[PDB]
């Protein structure tokens, strides 16, 4: 099928603030500088998984998503840190990257959900 899923269930699942909060000693500052440190990282993340998805097989894919992963655990971006889980768990036990494209699809939709609440949460 040419789909992929496109339900966020609730607003939280894409961007948890007080979760933010809770991992940089519940400081504000702390917290905005580790989201803005996160979306000025998602660009080379989304320039390799393009890569990716239209044959070009990129070095360093699974070590870049597992980058992204660490990465969204110093925030609160639990749709964006499960997909992660997800592709490099899949990767990690064998499953051909072609099968894998719904999620990074999925991934890149995140994105720019993230970039969305992101633009909003400090006001
Ligand atoms: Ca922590």
């Amino acid at each position: 099928s040419n789909a992929v899923n496109e339900i966020v269930v609730n607003p939280n699942a894409t961007l948890d603030w007080q979760l933010a909060l809770r991992q940089a000693a519940g400081k504000t500052d702390l917290a905005r500088d580790m989201l803005q440190m996160l979306l000025d990282f998602l660009p080379e993340v989304r320039n390799k998984v393009e890569e990716q998805l239209v044959g070009e097989n990129p070095e360093g894919l699974v070590d870049l998503i597992h980058k992204l992963h660490g990465s969204c655990g110093y925030s609160g971006v639990p749709r964006m840190k499960n997909l992660c889980q997800l592709i490099e768990q899949q990767l990690r036990s064998g499953t051909k990257e072609e099968d894998l494209e719904p999620e990074l699809l999925e991934l890149l939709d995140e994105m720019d959900n993230v970039a969305r609440e992101a633009s909003k949460i400090l006001g």
